[PDB]
């Protein structure tokens, strides 16, 4: 049966085998749980340090990269640059805050992002009702937290050298998310993705991550690029 040609419905190739994805949901801790309803539904002036708190964890998972070196130094051998991206979305709504850091591993997602305590919560809880700036929250040792006072969801995707890329997820509401993800291969770091709240679209602006960048993280110790968007 001669062809001369094909019309694409019939040279699209059979699709990979269908991907499977663990998928676990844990409760937060309940002073997590806790400080998080607080942070979403308190109204607080000082709200762009949620960047400062993220941009530090960057940074430290940065570090860590040139201190796993002493012990693994075939890490020296990795090509990429140790830095951070911050990638706003306007068509989605999102800013991403990449680094290359060490990433975790599944139980770091779950360990570190949620069921276990920080000793500081209940202080820094306390701090918060007796009217402390919400830029406290970095000394009391649950920063990350401070995402939820720009995001309504954030997305965590991550990859260590030690474990496969792996999804944490939470709206917040007491429980999040920890999925292997067979999506885009990130390479070691971590992506965080918030979904920006419909007014905290400030912080998909160009100039206003520059003055935040400015004033709150002026000593990151690696390079940070802000991805922009040409406009069309
Ligand atoms: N970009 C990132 N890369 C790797 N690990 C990250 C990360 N962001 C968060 N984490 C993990 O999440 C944990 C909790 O982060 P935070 O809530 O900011 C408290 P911390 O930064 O560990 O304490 P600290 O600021 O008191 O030192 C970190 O300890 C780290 O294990
Ligand atoms: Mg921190």
């Amino acid at each position: 049966v001669p062809r001369g040609s094909h019309m694409p419905e019939e040279t699209q190739t059979q699709d990979q085998p269908m991907e499977e994805e663990e998928v676990e949901t844990f409760a937060f801790q309940a002073e997590i749980a806790q400080l998080m309803s607080l942070i979403i539904n308190t109204f607080y002036s000082n709200k762009e340090i949620f960047l400062r708190e993220l941009i530090s964890n960057s940074s430290d998972a940065l570090d860590k990269i040139r201190y796993e070196s002493l012990t693994d130094p075939s890490k020296l051998d990795s090509g990429k640059e140790l830095h951070i991206n911050l990638i706003p979305n306007k068509q989605d709504r999102t800013l991403t805050i990449v680094d290359t850091g060490i990433g975790m591993t599944k139980a770091d997602l779950i360990n570190n992002l949620g069921t276990i305590a920080r000793s500081g919560t209940k202080a820094f809880m306390e701090a918060l009702q007796a009217g402390a700036d919400i830029s406290m929250i970095g000394q009391f040792g649950v920063g990350f937290y401070s995402a939820y006072l720009v995001a309504e969801k954030v997305t965590v995707i991550t990859k260590h050298n030690d474990d496969e890329q792996y999804a944490w997820e939470s709206s917040a509401g007491g429980s999040f998310t920890v999925r292997t993800d067979t999506g885009e291969p990130m390479g070691r770091g971590t992506k965080v993705i918030l979904h920006l709240k419909e007014d905290q679209t400030e912080y998909l602006e160009e100039r206003r991550i520059k003055e935040i960048v400015k004033k709150h993280s002026q000593f990151i110790g690696y390079p940070i690029t802000l991805f922009v968007e040409k406009e069309r």
